[PDB]
């Protein structure tokens, strides 16, 4: 996260991070077994790790579970990353507590304008590279439909929404993927991809997790 602050220890308490051997992206907890994050971040060997703040030091309140099943959306696609949405299941189901709870899916879309959280691990600099120990969040409105195909002609899907500032200096960035985007105690997008980071006129690019409510529930209903 660019230009964001520290969210303080366990203020997201939904907020995962996906470890294999290091911090590589981020997930939310939809109930006590499941955790949604992005197809992008698929790979084998995935240990969630929940109730985190420094993820470089045992602080107490980490549960560390090894996920059993990590489902990547059939109509995922690499190259425009259309369907960037993933559902890993736990080998055990987490228990939750304050500092371990799970995120609301949406009833409905979030509109233009809707303020929303957005937090995550990932590099805080716009030019090089720095990675915090300690989570970060940044609050951030969801952009116009038309501002977003602006931002990237030809590139937005009906799948996609953008989200943050066209002036420049705050954004997600690498290391944030797969991480949530809150409005109003709904879990609406999830980090997928956007140009550099934190770059006038570029904003986030986000899965837009409203459209996916259905084949979320159907998926856990059947795994
Ligand atoms: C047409 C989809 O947008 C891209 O080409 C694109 C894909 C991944 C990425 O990190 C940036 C842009
Ligand atoms: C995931 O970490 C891949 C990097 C894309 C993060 C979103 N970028 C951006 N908001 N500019
Ligand atoms: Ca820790």
């Amino acid at each position: 996260i660019v230009g964001g602050y520290t969210c303080g220890a366990n203020t997201v308490p939904y907020q995962v991070s996906l470890n294999s051997g290091y911090h590589f992206c981020g997930g939310s907890l939809i109930n006590s077994q499941w955790v949604v994050s992005a197809a992008h971040c698929y790979k084998s060997g995935i240990q969630v790790r929940l109730g985190e703040d420094n993820i470089n030091v045992v602080e107490g309140n980490e549960q560390f579970i090894s996920a059993s099943k990590s489902i990547v959306h059939p109509s995922y696609n690499s190259n425009t990353l259309n369907n960037d949405i993933m559902l890993i299941k736990l080998k055990s189901a987490a228990s939750l507590n304050s500092r371990v709870a799970s995120i609301s899916l949406p009833t409905s879309c979030a509109s233009a304008g809707t303020q929303c959280l957005i937090s995550g691990w990932g590099n805080t600099k716009s030019s090089g590279t720095s990675y915090p120990d300690v989570l970060k969040c940044l609050k951030a409105p969801i952009l116009s439909d038309s501002s977003c195909k602006s931002a990237y002609p030809g590139q937005i899907t009906s799948n996609m929404f953008c989200a943050g500032y066209l002036e420049g200096g705050k954004d997600s960035c690498q290391g944030d993927s797969g991480g949530p985007v809150v409005c109003s105690g709904k879990l609406q997008g999830i980090v997928s991809w956007g140009s550099g980071c934190a770059q006038k006129n570029k904003p986030g690019v986000y899965t837009k997790v409203c459209n996916y409510v259905s084949w979320i529930k159907q998926t856990i209903a059947s795994n």
